[PDB]
């Protein structure tokens, strides 16, 4: 049904919201980003009844999904009374459970060991579900997360991609995720506005890393101090020259093959570009399927698989926004990753404090300790 | 009066601003936030003979009160020279003022040494007073900066509540700040636009601290590692399930009780509402009155107390922005704790080098002392 | 040639760019800040031949200047397909060539000695020239760092100014950096808008600064704790009282007379003020002459250097706008010192978790000469 029901948050009545204003209705969806919903509605006499129940975690079901109204705006102008409703997917709400214990130390996991720690006894009904091959990944002192963080923990290093329905997660892979599909992207048929934002502030083809600390670093020179240094150069350099990066160290590893493997990974020698296409066709566009993109004054003639969705209510008479290859820059991204940052250089100043606290701790008890060991020798 | 009196920085010349925008006008104020006001100021034959007075470092009285310019703009299009004037109140000034005398250690103080502090031997003619009653607060190494942030620090931690007679600054609680007046808000009567801002992405209603650590902490495991472990629930679980947020440490008591307390405070377990009201009626409004709102259509029947205030100058004939219960969410306040969060960090960290360079000084003196008892024993 | 060369990533096909949209076409320029231009291009009949091979890292001649595109949106709606073009002054592609070896320890070098080191065995053919006179400057562990970055921190300490013939960086001083000249602005004649922009809000007199950490300093107290103590008052505490700020540790020095020079250093005891300028003269005005400005409304009569030039193209009829000490505020400024300062975090504690594990790497070394002591003694 493409109408929303609106389910009270003691689920004591569930009814259909009338008289959206369906011309605002926007659904916006991100791969690993973002799954929400926004709208507005104005209290008529349809709606009058159930108007008080839509309200702060209420739930939205639209197209057999749920969604959880986290930021409720009433406003009354004169006669109108409206709402400026914004729900998520009921999938974030994991958030709300937190593992607490921690497994200490450095140990390689996989996805699916992970996934049930973050998930044990769960008290919200969440299950997970895992389809595809990962590799292994190696983590310190794993947990005292919630299970959002959990989340993405997993999707940012196993290369994950998760899509729920909704309370159950499943977790695919690049392989399992993009289906091929015949709906194709022509030019002047289906489509009227099309964007390739290209930047190569980071085009970089040369890097330098080096590994663990040798325990005689004091007393050694240059890269001795490691043993672990290399130079990774990429092939791309022959179209554009060397273009080498601030060094990266990896003081985890020892070997040589490992710190390659590692360099390569630091690095992105091809333009980043973002491409975002305004649709306008009668087929739908699902977040699965890989179109076929021909556009011949762009030069466009290939495969492009959906990372970004900006769909309007199938009444709205609206266009569509569908973008790949990343998203464009923004500035609120930018925002959100300093303050990450910021968060993290805070939990590692917090814990430096801890620990050059003990610094002092373990001193004096083997101070003492052979204090009393050179009075026995008197 | 409801002009302006311009003294000049030197304070030779006092006379009255005239031909001031007052269409532009604003007076702009929020509890322990902000007091101030912005205008612009055309020079035109009235005043050209004190337009050359107006600019930074002056002062303006208005309805009584005290405020210093901090941003003047002087601008000239063609024949028209126009001055954009913004002046926070004579109170901020007292941040010129730094004590540098540390009361080092953690000790635990009231808000009359704090405040005695602050302003011992100052040289600007600030004096204060204190109309309330405060709990005790313990802190660390108290002083090392100004005057301003002192006082931030005793609103923030006592819970206090600033206003300023011009340089006298008045400290309330919450009891003795608010008076209840008859005066009410009253759906389309006095009222125009009203707005409801409701967010719920920080609705906790479980938590887990833990106290300090145990001496023989590596040696322990779990909870164990601390004296005083605790989960708190909230009694609204019972309205709105089990949403257990990130682990809070607080590693300087001991007890449950206070570890208890600690993380009762730590979470908020209610929608954090914020109320904007626009107000048209002849009745002014006070910093410190607390109303009755009656709107029928939001469901509103309640008493409401003024947080923040955006009057316009009596003659502007435009309407009042009166707001409740926290202000909305808006980037710069963001972005001002960002900032704040980095220079904490900053000067943590410049704290920890010194200390572990200190950690590398203690350590080479006992080792002599080491040496030499070794010595002894042979 | 006032037009446009286009010379593709390859350098196989060099032409001229026709059909640029000059109206939307930019020159931006800001002393030791930035140097491109920005414009779009439309595909036409007279430039489709060569409209394939503009894009991102191709090289545009603008006035004799080579500038590299770092960022192209190709854009389609309908018929007419654009690009907007933005080129940064070849120059700042130095940034590809990175120093990895580090000048351990503390030392004082010349602009000379980090000049040669930044750019020693360039493959991108770069070269630099000194002009001028300045002091020595001393620095930790110099290096790892990429030559842009080298540069800026030479420009920051030494006091330089960069100009750049292309490849070729040429480093003046501020005296032999501008020229003086005949041309004027002149209110009324060849100037529309001006606008001052004045801050005091760091308007500070009074500073106190303390020197390095004394070996006893647990063992004694208060200023004892550092052999240099030292307090510094500007004169112009006569025009604005005592305005005294936080206190600034520099632990690197002794003596008394380099901390009276870091502590006048560390504050501005004059008002920020930032001058703008919309001229709409016949006379260019270029990045190192300075003019006489007469504004008589605005009090103005005095000689102002450049230090920002906004321009359009010969034929875009629009004004140009030149700034002069410093510039606006801004937000994107704010935003780029808060990213820098975490940055300058992150590798702070990076650090000194390594300095940490050290301490304790350091001390079992310790306890083995104690322990191998303890049996002697026995």
């Amino acid at each position: 049904m493409d109408y929303v029901i609106i389910q009270s948050m003691d689920k004591e009545v569930e009814e259909i919201l009338t008289d959206i204003d369906y011309g605002s209705f926007s659904y916006d969806y991100e791969k690993n980003t973002s799954r929400a919903i926004s709208f507005t509605v104005n209290k008529t006499k349809q709606n009058a009844a159930i108007f008080d129940l839509v309200g702060n975690e209420a739930i939205l079901t639209y197209q057999g999904q749920q969604f959880v109204i986290k930021k409720c705006t009433p406003k009354s102008i004169g006669g109108t009374i409206s709402k400026q409703i914004t729900a998520q997917h009921i999938c974030y709400t994991v958030q709300d459970h937190v593992q607490y214990n921690v497994k200490s130390g450095r140990k390689k996991y996989s996805i699916q060991t992970v996934l049930e720690f973050a998930l044990q006894d769960n008290v919200l009904g969440f299950s997970y579900e895992i389809q595809g091959s990962f590799p292994l990944v190696e983590l310190e002192d794993l947990g005292n997360k919630n299970g959002l963080e959990l989340v993405n923990l997993c999707l940012e290093e196993f290369g994950a991609i998760l899509f729920a329905d909704n309370k159950k997660l499943y977790f695919y892979d690049e392989k399992s995720w993009y289906v091929r599909t015949e709906k194709q992207f022509r030019y002047l048929y289906n489509t009227e506005e099309v964007s390739v934002d290209t930047n190569t502030d980071n085009l970089k083809t040369e890097i330098k890393c080096y590994g663990k600390q040798k325990e005689n670093a004091d007393k050694l020179t240059g890269d001795n101090k490691y043993m672990a240094v290399v130079t990774y150069t990429s092939p791309n350099e022959a179209i554009y020259g060397k273009r080498m990066a601030n060094a990266k160290s990896d003081d985890k590893i020892t070997n040589n093959d490992d710190l390659l493997i590692f360099a390569k990974k630091q690095i992105l020698d091809v333009p980043e570009t973002a491409l975002t296409i305004a649709y306008k066709g009668k087929e739908p566009v699902s977040e699965r399927d890989v179109w076929y993109f021909i556009h011949e004054p762009m030069g466009f003639e290939t495969e492009v698989k959906v990372t970004k969705i900006k769909s309007s209510h199938p009444w709205s008479k609206k266009f569509q926004e569908i973008g790949f290859s990343n998203s464009r820059r923004d500035m609120v991204r930018i925002q959100t990753q300093i303050a990450n940052q910021v968060k993290k250089a805070s939990v590692d100043t917090n814990k430096i404090n801890s620990f050059s606290s003990i610094a002092m701790n373990a001193y004096d008890s083997r101070i003492l300790t052979e204090v009393v060991g050179v009075v026995d020798g008197d």
